[PDB]
């Protein structure tokens, strides 16, 4: 049903960014009409927006009032995917947090409201599907922001009828993640964004890999070409007010993650790992790719292997341009 | 109690009707001094005492140069600012947001740095746990009461706020005014809440407006025992915790009109029906065993002498509380 999208009018708050950027890729190559793009570019790149026919760019937040009152009901899917990247950020900042995270769902969602050739309303949240939460699990605001955007989500469609979906997942991994995207956003975590980039960036520099514990963490990594098309299932074929986890069911070491990423990259560095033990994860629970595959025919299966491969080349291909990228934050590096 | 005797207090939204009873409560336990901060969106000045004990800054508590204003001066924070409520939040979330979600996250914000605090108590809505339902939420104000316990728990975890969330509902009494504040858009600015809905109607002796037979059954709260809930929370409760202050009594409409008519003498009719099992069936009311055990703290004003105290007070202001009301005249009629 992916094909539902087809010559449809498209809208991606945050389709600047890394999972945003790929999932435009995704819709234009699908046939949709046309794709306007709401970004300000708070942590991406403007190289990562094509200039193309079909692609509208709104370089400006979605909670300007002004622009939110531009908007016509001429939308057939819209993907919420903004937020403020990421948890350290959010940490360092609250407020810039609230305003990139919490305050632009609710403000999308009170414009959204009365637009009726809406079908459906995809929200990105963060990582069996079940709709009780803990007041005590969250870490950042950055988290808080999250869970709070699926309350949004469940008031809107009950109270409003807005077709929304949830699509909750977390480790995605891919080309399209640029280290130090955007502007600074108050910690180092703006250039080492995550635990992929960094590890690829370093090894093709030859750099040895910074393996934090031994490497016995495992994380369910999912590329982000396969979380673009789930998002897509959700547009297509979710049920408003359902929520999906959209994940690859496979759990990676990121020993073994940084092992993949030195024989691939030929990085002939020590990596200082150390054997799993059964204290070292466990607590730990991944999300079940099951409702998606049964309710929607999705299935994120691109193999750690395959995935880190793709990631590597576009890396490889583009690392003059991301190390200047990187470069923009070296004097707020050295202060931090 | 005494504990807070002689420290500073700040009470965001100490204008409003728990805020007002708070403030009468401190002033009596013989505080040093109370900052009361409220915009008076939902509130009427006349309910913020001259007093030498009292501060009054007339801003919403989301005002940046409020906020830096502030100094590491209050032993104490009572954080009681809403957006009033319900149905005012359904019909503007965007109002909601900002004196209800908002104000939270920018208060705790600026306290982070304040490091003479020895409590924050947060007014959060009705054992004690700890998990919630995306489902459970009615309107936007549902949705900005608990997100301000997540911030609540958060700031605790990771900055070492000491906060305290105080769940209540049902709260009436003396100073809950018909109409105060500004029209937040519904005919819920006027009629706030069933019992002063009630009392006054009583007073005009006209027929209370009954709903379903009056079957429903609420834990009513005096406000008196609300005020002295949230001292208890301040002055004892765990940094990090949670606490219900609640009467642990459960009355049904239909018997609260028959006593506001019956201490009124409003002669008029009133359509109850008799409660059956599926009338409240699986209506959880939070239990007051935590504060008892803990705090020490029990709500022991009946139903019975709370409606007294509130309607005697209702008539001895009757005429302002009147004039209150009527500003809202010319919306009501559009509405
Ligand atoms: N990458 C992951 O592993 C991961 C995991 C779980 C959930 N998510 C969610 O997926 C979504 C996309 O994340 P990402 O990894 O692509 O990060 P990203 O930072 O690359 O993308 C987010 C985009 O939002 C934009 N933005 C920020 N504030 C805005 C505002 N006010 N108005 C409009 N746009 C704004 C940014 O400039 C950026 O382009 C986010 O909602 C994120 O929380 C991501
Ligand atoms: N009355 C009840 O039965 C009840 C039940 C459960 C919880 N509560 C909570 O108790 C607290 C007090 O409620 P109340 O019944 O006294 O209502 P209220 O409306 O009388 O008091 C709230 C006060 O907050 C003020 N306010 C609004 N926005 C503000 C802002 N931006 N900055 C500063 N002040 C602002 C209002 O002007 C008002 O004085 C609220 O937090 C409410 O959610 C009340
Ligand atoms: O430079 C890095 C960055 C992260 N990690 C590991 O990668 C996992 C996920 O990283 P995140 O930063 O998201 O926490 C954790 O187990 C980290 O210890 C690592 O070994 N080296
Ligand atoms: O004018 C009124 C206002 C409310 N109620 C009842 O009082 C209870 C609580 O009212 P609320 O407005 O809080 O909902 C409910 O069972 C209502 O039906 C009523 O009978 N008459």
């Amino acid at each position: 049903n992916a094909s539902k999208l087809a010559n449809t009018n498209v809208m991606v708050v945050g389709g600047a960014g890394f999972v945003g950027s790929n999932l435009v890729k995704r819709l234009l190559e699908l046939g949709v009409n046309q794709v306007h793009v709401v970004d300000n570019l708070l942590s991406a790149e403007k190289i990562n927006v094509p200039d193309h026919p079909a692609v509208r760019f709104s370089e400006t937040s979605i909670t300007d009032d002004a622009l939110l009152a531009s908007l016509q009901d001429e939308y057939d899917y819209v993907f919420h995917l903004a937020t403020y990247h990421g948890n350290q950020s959010s940490i360092h900042d609250p407020l810039a947090d609230h305003e990139n995270n919490t305050l632009t769902t609710l403000k999308l969602y009170e414009r959204l409201k009365h637009f009726k050739r809406l079908k459906k309303v995809v929200y990105s949240a963060a990582g069996e599907e079940t709709d009780i939460v803990s007041l005590h699990n969250n870490d950042s605001p950055y988290s808080m922001s999250k869970i709070f955007g699926e309350f949004y989500s469940v008031y809107y469609h009950k109270q409003h009828q807005l077709p929304t979906v949830r699509a909750r997942f977390q480790n995605v991994y891919g080309p399209g993640e640029i280290l130090g995207a955007g502007r600074w956003r108050g910690t180092p975590a703006t250039v080492w964004r995550n635990v992929t980039p960094t590890f690829i960036y370093k090894a093709l520099k030859g750099m040895p890999l910074p393996l934090e514990n031994g490497g016995v963490a495992t994380r369910d990594f999912i590329f982000v070409e396969d979380v673009a098309n789930g998002l897509i299932a959700c547009a297509a074929d979710g049920t408003p007010g359902g929520v999906y986890n959209i994940a690859s069911g496979k759990e990676t070491s990121i020993a073994d993650l940084a092992t993949k990423i030195n024989e691939i990259t030929g990085n002939n560095t020590e990596l200082d790992r150390l054997p799993k033990r059964p204290w070292d994860n466990s607590g730990k629970r991944f999300g079940s790719p099951e409702k998606a595959r049964r309710e929607l025919g999705f299935s994120a299966d691109v193999s750690i292997d395959d995935g880190l491969r793709k990631t590597i080349e576009w890396t490889k291909a583009n690392l003059a341009v991301i190390e200047q990228i990187m470069r923009k934050h070296d004097s707020a590096l050295a202060t931090y």
